[PDB]
């Protein structure tokens, strides 16, 4: 009853594959339990149309937790229990995590992908050729200076930065190319996490290897003395890069616990990037299934809104309804209380903290999809709660998803009202604006209509930006607003609804591999650090088996 | 075209059980490509071994050595007679292939396949030992920030951080820069991935639980007061062993004429011994009669290391041992420029013989019989050859002409490689000891194997010996850091150099595993991309490959 | 040319006379330049005072402003009627000669003389505070050397190295790199000489021992805790002390019309008062009867700091306060640029007064008189300047065409400063007090001096004050570091901008002073050369000079 204690019998992939409609040929085996399956599998089945997508979100997310992958996969679970043809896309976890803060597992409890230990460590490569197909851009940018710059690059305005997957801030601001004219040329730079580099944001929004191959030759790396742009194109990386990506562009076959199919496939911030793990893995699942579920970072403010304005936006997706997350602690956060006494009853509070659920539930509603509550079970939580949650609910199909406990049993409730709500109330998806609108027309529709604030403030920084953009082309690209998560303004202390409020950018970046990123406070955190308490210090496997994970 | 040579394997689950192998002990990495576990080592613990043969070469050189096809043309020539054989050789580095070109997986029909997988990402075991090596670091530096909790001096820290691709950039740099919140400032730089000491124990341990205790005793630096600091005074040992957990497993596959090869590891042959895995062989041993296997560099490092190093700590026993020589290597050896080797000539190659005629004799210096091999060549004439003949007058002497004539080249010598490692017997002894004093454990190795006449130490020499003696460290082997192009460290004095002197201007000291001793300016530990990179190249047709 | 205004100077040895000085209190630097000794006030200590006359000024303009050249021909007119009276002012950095060229001592026949020394090493004073400066960093860096004895964290080290040149180069730096014995690697910079501490210090002491004492109470950073270190805390002060054992006595000079000129000391207007050093105008006080000052940029900084900061501390008491204003300066501020400032125009000339007119406001609000003073103008025809005449119906108002007739121009406002410093008598009161709360301090100065409705205070902001004030640097004074050319931080709002508001990023603790509270990005603590450097057009002929 303990989660990384429950790592026990799941079917030979390739059986999974057969299954699903998958040849031999279509299959790369990795171990009994890991497949990468050709994008030709998708290529011979476009003309068959699409299942029923199903997005998971949740409300603002808070350090009271919430759960959102548990309930995306006991969902899964339960619409297979259910007799649907489903599968669950996700996204694949970072490495770092696992030593800083410890790993947690795909959701949890019987609600939970596997094999684990392989998911948040190498799992199938991707993240490493994400971090070399990266790295190398970085070394062949530097090299053209070493070689005399001929197409002219300020080093000082070097944008592209490096990139690993652990946490080091040591290596956040740094200096590089010393030690003489044999060492390259002197300046300053850094790294991020891995998951952050714009090289994981194509993999998750690429079409196939070679609308890969052509984003990543307009990633624009730094500029000349002019201004002028200086791309990766122009410094002819896309092929190497494309080359270093050739097997991460499949998607990762491996099923939950209950032998549901899953893929694992990307995974960006949702912050400096839509957040949704790759739309190949996505758009193969389909083709293959009847349902498909998935969900997408942070609140349904962020990930929501970037996986149909981003996502669905590039592959013609249109979302048949979505599932939110809440909790009844969460939830009475928002309405005021401490995390201290969250476990104490507070009908009020419940009720004042609602209106964070009851704000993504319209918002959910901008978009013209049909959404469904899924209030995740807890011990603590009475009835004289749950309830008023219920009743609370006066728009959307509520239930309760003892999912994380009962496996797909516990989902099974949420299944019945999906299927239900996927009956009667067909979607009519719009994404929330159109792309020729201006880019501070754009940043207020989000923050006007989604964030339900009064209007937006720049900072000079943030208008030059906003204009060497606009007027150099990358103008009527989609916007990505990096905030807080932890709230609908960019003060992480403003719980619950907050109103009469105003957005504040202050600096604003370029993704051309993408669109325009803009964050807000110092969302810039591109490289967390591993607390003052390693997990790794107590990491040990044995002569046998791990301990710690 | 040679990589046109992509053609005809065998699935290696297959092979894995054509030697004898659990399914369940195998893991897959596509139909071609496949991890064993220790498990069968372990599990035949007790059977019997086999015979080694050790197939090193000259004295490296721009005119083409030969120190890996040889080595397969040998196994593709020897089991070609019914024999129980495989190969275990080294993974090759992911950056060169993006800055140089990638070269044949030992060359000609030869070559081990899948090459692209082998040359890249291949079961990603490189990787493993990368975010090993960085997460020690990202430990050592993220410590700092908490309080310098043991009270090290940044200034001392010697533990560089990794990557696997070729730049000059990230050589010397400056971390930890931006204020109270982002951590403390101190210099640093990265090496090549291979390069690493998380590779050598790699390459050095017994098992996945050998592993983990070497590592705690590697050094990041000392405290304020001198006192050696090591990531098990961090507590990383775990973590690391953990992102290993599987690079600790062989990697098998095959040939184009399907001989079980094994690729697992690969570090330097001068800050480095050069060999592959110890526990990739170790198994190889049972799962067949014989193994053929190669060392780093000429003859002078990787062979007389491979002994000290690899054989020692394994208690292994080389039943014999080669070395190669092309036609055209030695006549450089006898003044014959590169753009001077297409013309016959015999007055060099018997002075550039000289070369090859000292390996020879250090060779059976360690106790192990021995076999010439030579590179068959289009110039290569009549005339030139038969002096070469001769000359080898003092043990085996052989033809492989595997490039190009599959195992059927290396046919004459595989015969005469068990012809000697049956009437000529071997008893195994390193050429030193690890009591002498770290000087005098140098100093027979410039001796006998190079052939100097003596080895003198800098100021800063003198020190760290004394300073590691008086920590204990001074009861280790020694890897001799020093060029290779010439038994000297003069990377000039070809062919064989006599009456010199090698001296030592400084010593690292690797915890996890030995003393390294650099002689002139082999820190080159990362490789430069040049201004025709072959990423400037390559490119990825809507289907496959074209450059690489 | 306004430098061959180079002509007959009377020796300092005489004038010193002729003003009363023991010959023995007076060091030479040539015949015309000279050092007066601190025994002269302590000497005269209780004898009586005199009329102080501050000369400020509008709020700046690219038009051209008279903040200096206005000071002197008071003089030159002042004086020129038999009267005891001197020049205080300020030494101008080195760097900015070879920037973008250096210019007249004042302005006109006023410029103070020798031009030449003035602008360059002069009497090496500002040297002394460099080497004072740059010696307590050397202390700093050697210190952590030793052991961090204190237990100081680098990174909290807010004390930068100096010098006097214009070079964006060494603003952001790091040093101390090179490893165990060349010191710890931490970030710093340097800032123009002038912009240092130990600058304000000078112009803020009471004598050569209240400096050692103030030194010791600068904060060069904190330890790992957040205590707080100082110079004291480094033993600093008595060495620092001594560098200064000299520059610590002003220096005497004269006017091309021979009037005693007092140029000692001299710092920023933002991060500092602005103010000349506050021992060569209490001496000047005695040695005569009058004392022309002047303070730094607009009347909305150096006027409210030289009150609150100079007066304050030394308790003096300013019977008087002049504000210059030419008639183009104005009309900016009525929207006129700077190439629409030939013709005549008077609709601007009246709200582009509002400017002047406010400072008028302020002037009075500290409890002194005040008068009107316009930079006479070729292009500033009758109508315009009749319009101006009336307009300052408040106070005093005259014309002082000095920068083109000598003295003679400043005749007529010299006779209205002693005919209002005679009638309309004065009672010195702080604008505030040390009390009330850091905010409470720059909220009184937003109000009514620059004309805001509020004060506004980052994330960033509010912590400092609170850390400081919480440690007790509470109870000091405030140095506004807010753009100036507008009564508010935007450099834009032009005239008298209304109903907007200051906002307070960030704020510095100035130990041996005050807080230093910035608005914008006044942190050009360091100028640049431009395209066209004046060093690369000077040149200094087999005799003298050319392009100075
Ligand atoms: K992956």
């Amino acid at each position: 009853d303990i989660e990384i204690a429950q790592a026990a019998k799941m079917k030979p992939v390739m059986e999974l594959a057969r299954g699903l409609g998958i040849q031999e040929d279509e299959v790369e085996l990795y171990g009994k339990y890991k497949a990468k399956i050709s994008l030709d599998v998708y290529r011979r089945l476009k003309d068959k149309p699409d299942g029923k997508l199903i997005l998971v979100t949740a409300i603002t997310p808070t350090p009271a937790g919430e759960g959102k992958t548990t309930t995306s996969v006991g969902l899964t679970d339960a619409l297979a229990r259910l007799g649907k043809r489903v599968m669950v896309c996700l996204r694949e976890p970072s490495l770092g995590p696992s030593f800083g803060i410890k790993g947690g597992a795909a959701g949890g409890g019987y609600a939970q992908v596997v094999p684990m230990e392989d998911i948040n460590l190498h799992f199938t490569g991707d993240i490493h050729a994400v971090t070399y197909a990266h790295n190398l851009l970085a070394a062949m940018v530097d090299n053209h200076l070493q070689q005399g710059n001929v197409l002219n690059i300020d080093p000082r305005t070097i944008t592209w930065r490096r990139v690993i997957d652990l946490n080091d801030r040591a290596l956040r601001n740094i200096v590089i190319g010393l030690g003489g004219k044999a060492n390259g040329v002197p300046r300053e730079t850094g790294f991020d996490i891995s998951v952050a580099s714009e090289v994981m944001a194509c993999l998750c929004l690429a079409s196939d290897l070679m609308d890969l191959k052509e984003r990543f030759s307009r990633i624009v790396v730094g500029y000349t003395y002019d201004g002028k742009p200086v791309t990766a194109g122009d410094l002819e990386a896309q092929g190497s890069m494309a080359l270093l990506m050739k097997d991460a562009i499949k998607p990762n076959l491996v099923q939950t616990l209950e032998n549901t199919p899953a893929f694992i496939h990307g995974g960006p911030f949702a912050n400096i990037a839509h957040g949704c793990n790759s739309i190949i893995a996505t758009k193969t699942a389909l083709k293959l299934a009847d349902y498909v579920v998935t969900e997408a970072g942070f609140g349904a403010d962020l990930g929501a809104e970037k996986f149909y304005d981003v996502k669905c936006r590039y592959a013609g997706f249109k979302p048949d309804a979505t599932v939110i997350v809440a909790t009844v602690r969460a939830l009475k956060m928002h309405g005021g209380v401490p995390k201290s006494d969250l476990a104490t009853e507070n009908l009020e509070a419940l009720r004042e903290g609602f209106a964070n659920l009851e704000k993504h539930i319209e918002n959910i509603g901008k978009f013209g999809v049909p959404a469904v509550v899924a209030i995740n079970a807890f011990p603590t939580d009475t009835e004289a709660e749950l309830n008023l949650l219920y009743e609370l609910c006066a728009k959307a199909g509520a239930e309760v998803a003892l999912s994380w406990a009962k496996g797909g049993e516990g989902g099974l409730e949420l299944a019945r009202k999906v299927l239900q709500t996927l009956e009667s109330r067909p979607s009519n998806f719009h994404v929330l604006y159109n792309l020729d609108l201006s880019i501070k027309d754009k940043i207020a529709k989000i923050a006007t209509e989604i964030y339900g604030a009064d209007g937006v403030n720049y900072t000079a920084e943030a208008d030059k930006a906003i204009q060497r953009y606009e007027s150099l082309g990358y103008g009527n690209l989609p916007v990505v607003m990096a905030k807080t998560q932890y709230s609908f303004s960019d003060d992480m202390t403003k719980l619950g609804r907050p109103r009469n409020f105003t957005i504040t950018v202050r600096e604003v970046r370029l993704s051309a591999g993408g669109r325009l990123i803009v964050p807000i406070t110092g969302a810039i955190m591109t490289m967390p650090g591993l607390p003052k308490r390693p997990a790794a210090c107590n990491i040990d496997i044995d002569a046998d088996g791990v301990i710690t994970g």
